[PDB]
């Protein structure tokens, strides 16, 4: 229940411990989800964008940037990666969905669909997560690694417990996002830890 | 048969097992043909796009992507290769025709003609094929190779027993193909084996 | 004798044998000429575009492609080379003229003039040629070299016994050449030898 | 006391001597500032753009160009660097702001925001500066280094004791800057030392 | 006394001999000048564009192309160099001015200003030159060097005994120069030596 409309989290330096915890009362394992957000970073090294771990389970749901032009999704430790043409540095809008019944993962980058990949067909993502921005978890809520830290700005984050169709992804990118039931930027419960500053969104 | 209008086959992972068999009652050897389809892959390694083998004959008709910008056609184990400027990764529309009487093979990539090449003048492509998407055959229906597997999405596949003129290739590129008498995406007889998922086409 | 309007010669493979002889009743040594044609090849190695030899004289008039972006004209074994920015692979329209009185050679690529060069001022190109497409001659009509063979398509070839002014070069580039009196694609006397196929021009 | 509208300082050669002192009446420590200026240089090596040293303190506020596409701000010897896509050589409009309360530094290059970075949260930039263009100070007003000298043109320099919002940054980029209370190009007190020439600005 | 409107000098081959002498009747030292001309060359090696030597003084005023994108001016044996983004090969319009009082040299390439540089403040360029196109002088009228020779085309050359403001530079670039008093293409006194041919300007 904070409205972050028009605002970003700024992670202004590299560190082991600067991060934001995102709080959701998620009790039911996820069969389907979509996650969208905008990010702006001038790192060239690898970094985590969104880290969701559960007790005893590393990389339960992880969105990770390998290198320029390459986005990975981990589900239950397993991973897929898809490629895109992108400028560097540049702001980006990222959406990723995953559907247990097919295993299909869909990345959409600036409203453009990447090649579909598939993993973990039939699996359910475990509930009661710890969700972190700014660092990559290796434990339940911690064991960070500064070489995977996100330095830069993140905004307009939403997470739904369904697979959004293309029209709803384009709405998030450049229209009005559909209100979201797991995490929603207009009513976000978060905890800042360390050096993270909230500022207006000034980039597109 | 099945009308896959608006849908693609998704080969969501690298494997030696995942494939689609395409069924056609082709009993008479082929003198002329055109094959068109759309594909979207972010593989950089080589892969097979369309594998047609007959009893005792490898690479009887094979469309093979050597590397970015380079397309090969095999007829009766002989090959030609032509080059094109293309972005990577990117969706592509591919048409290729071959005419026994001249030996001429014509690739068209996104409605643009590649340099003509020639092979197997006077040859007849044998009938009673096994036709596979997703893997390259080295036997009659099998002996796949993971390093040649196709990972990504294929749709809008049509095959004619004649050489299409430019206007009919552009029609196919634009999404209004002429009726096709060997394989037709709107009345396709196929078998999924392994991990292949049918999804809507979202990238055209 | 044959009107090849709308048609190309296709040299569909690398060889030391495949060629076209162009026949013209040229009995008087040439003081001035312009030669225009369209070509489409995806070779990266060097190749001959137009080979004119006379008895006892190799490289009497030769248009040669050194590498991407570089065009050479030989007159009586001496050469000039001019450079241009071009895409690869791409169709190209090439015009070259030479004027004995000044020695000036003008290349025009896709209707744009290259830097003028000069050679053989005062020379007359010898008459009674053998003129070959598809191979580079080292004798009077023969002694070909596979490594200089042209693979690809040639069309719209015209040769005048004068130096065309710019607006006449542009007319030829646009597909409306002024009347040509040495070689004329719309009334061409030729001989196919080996594997050369006439097909419609589909890339203009 | 001088309106330099429409004019630039030209540092026409590499040297360890040529520089401009900028004189400001500011006597209180700075908690917030914005600095904007336009520069045109064809140096590839690193160079100082704006050097603000105070007695006893090197690099108290320093704007430094590491290499093409990379801009650094030093505050009290600590630094941040942000990246941008830019052509070389090219004129550039540079703005940078810093806010003590958050430590946030914002670079804007040709009206486009770079990724925010943070340093020196809670710090006060010392007053009674010597402010130098053309050279990088290693002492209070001197100790220059030829290899960090600025060669080229600088104009349209303004410095405010506040953090400008995006609209006011864009106004400056577009040529209608707000009046500026630390340094103002339209009412500037300066001292030329060595070879620095004032000329009309011809490159906007 | 010759009007070369619409014509160029073509230096069609590398040599240590081919050149044009340009003769001015204005006999006076130069405190200010501007020189404009068009050039088209596909050399990659260094070459002289305009060579002005006086008795016993080499490199008294020299415009020299170091390599792609780099232009140098020598005044009295001292030099400056400025860089520009340009295509290769490409026609170019070059203007350069120099002002003794400030030492400032201004290059303009296709109507766009390069970074100003400065040299020889207070010097007077000596009177009674030999002015050569096509070769770089090392003596008064001679001692050429084939590795510095200009191959290609030069036209629309004008030289004024003043520093042109930007609007007059743009007029020259656009083909409507102000009449010029040191050298003027519409009333030029020149001597061709060796192989230099006058042809129409076809590349503007
Ligand atoms: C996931 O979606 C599938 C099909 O769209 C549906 O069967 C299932 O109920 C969804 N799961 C949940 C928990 O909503
Ligand atoms: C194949 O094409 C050739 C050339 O157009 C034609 O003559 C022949 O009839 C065709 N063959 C069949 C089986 O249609
Ligand atoms: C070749 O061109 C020159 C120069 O224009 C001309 O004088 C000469 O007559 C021409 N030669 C011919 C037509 O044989
Ligand atoms: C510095 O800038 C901030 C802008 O958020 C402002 O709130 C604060 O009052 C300023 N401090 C001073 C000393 O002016
Ligand atoms: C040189 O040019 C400047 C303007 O650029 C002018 O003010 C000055 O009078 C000129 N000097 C002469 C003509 O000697
Ligand atoms: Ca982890
Ligand atoms: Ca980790
Ligand atoms: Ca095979
Ligand atoms: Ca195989
Ligand atoms: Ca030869
Ligand atoms: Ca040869
Ligand atoms: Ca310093
Ligand atoms: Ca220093
Ligand atoms: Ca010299
Ligand atoms: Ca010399």
């Amino acid at each position: 229940h904070t409205d972050l409309s028009g605002k970003v989290f700024v992670f202004p330096r590299e560190s082991v411990t600067d991060h934001v915890n995102l709080i959701t009362p998620l009790e039911k394992p996820l069969q389907n989800f979509t996650l969208c957000f905008r990010a702006y970073s001038d790192l060239s090294r690898a970094y985590s964008l969104f880290s969701y771990n559960t007790q005893g389970r590393d990389n339960e749901l992880l969105v990770y940037k390998e290198r320029v032009g390459e986005y990975s999704l981990y589900i239950g430790r397993h991973k897929v990666t898809s490629k895109v043409i992108e400028k560097f540095p540049a702001p980006v809008h990222i959406c990723v969905s995953w559907e247990s019944s097919s295993g299909i993962a869909e990345f959409w980058i600036n409203g453009t669909p990447l090649v579909k990949k598939g993993l973990r067909q039939g699996y359910f993502v475990e509930a009661q997560p710890k969700i972190v921005l700014g660092q990559e978890q290796d434990s339940y809520g911690g064991k960070f690694d500064r070489s995977q830290s996100f330095v830069g700005e993140i905004g307009d984050l939403y997470m739904w417990d369904s697979v959004l169709p293309p029209e709803n992804i384009l709405s998030a990118y450049q229209g009005t996002p559909l209100p979201a039931n797991i995490l929603d930027w207009q009513a976000l419960n978060y905890e800042i830890r360390g050096y993270v500053i909230i500022k207006p969104l000034v980039w597109v």
